[PDB]
């Protein structure tokens, strides 16, 4: 009994469900861009079957690849949104841990609050990590470094009014590798009545976290076998 799920079944080369996902048509605009955030260096997003498609073997493929002078990739945001008191999990394979790449699985909200379940940074500086943000600019957060490899893994979070918890490859009764108490973040928005969040799966190229892709190996793929919330 899932409140939201996508098993990404369907024929090779087809698009993910338009009923479940919004596919980004552009990379967000960066207000005061660092070098790799500059228009013309930042990677782009588009709804193109070369960059986001089902492999016909039960996986969503998000692919970053150079087209002309621009790196293109993809971002999906769930149309559905879910509130407190659920468990959220995706099975993911990062075939894209290369210079310039910046994959992420996260729960978003356009007002405040963000649960970055896992991000890996290709810029050669930032360690991969799980992060909880509160506050409008996300300027109040707790973060936890965790290593990412290219194997299949399940990334899980639970959150409610009292806190947020994270697991890697969850097994029965395992302790979260990271948890955050509401009381540890003064502006904790997750306890607001009716507060909900959408799911995001994306593979960015360049920008701050991605950095220089010139030495990286492209095409680079992020595979998603499923996303489930219950
Ligand atoms: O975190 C980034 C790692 N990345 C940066 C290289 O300069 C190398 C990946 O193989
Ligand atoms: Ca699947």
């Amino acid at each position: 009994s899932y409140v939201f799920a996508d098993e990404f079944d369907g024929p090779a080369g087809s698009a993910p469900s338009a009923a479940k996902w919004t596919i980004a048509k552009a990379r967000e605009t960066i207000q005061d861009p660092t070098y790799w955030e500059q228009p013309g260096r930042i990677g782009q997003y588009r709804n193109d079957r070369r960059n986001v498609f089902l492999d016909g073997k039960s996986n969503l493929v998000i692919r970053a690849a150079k087209d002309g002078d621009t790196y293109y990739s993809a971002k999906l945001a769930s149309v559905w949104e879910g509130g407190a008191g659920h468990t959220w999990e995706a099975r993911i394979k990062f075939n894209c841990l290369t210079a310039g790449a910046w994959p992420a699985f996260w729960l978003g909200n356009t007002g405040e609050g963000e649960l970055d379940i896992i991000e890996w940074y290709g810029n050669g500086s930032w360690p991969s990590a799980t992060t909880v943000h509160a506050k409008s600019n996300g300027g109040e957060w707790k973060t936890h470094n965790i290593a990412v490899d290219n194997g299949w893994h399940r990334w899980r979070t639970q959150w409610d009014a009292e806190g947020a918890r994270f697991w890697l490859d969850y097994t029965d009764g395992a302790q979260p590798y990271f948890e955050v108490a509401a009381s540890s973040l003064p502006d904790w928005p997750f306890d607001q009545p009716g507060y909900t969040m959408f799911v995001v799966l994306n593979l960015a190229v360049a920008g701050s976290g991605g950095g220089d892709p010139s030495g990286g190996t492209y095409p680079a793929d992020m595979l998603v076998d499923w996303v489930r919330v219950w």
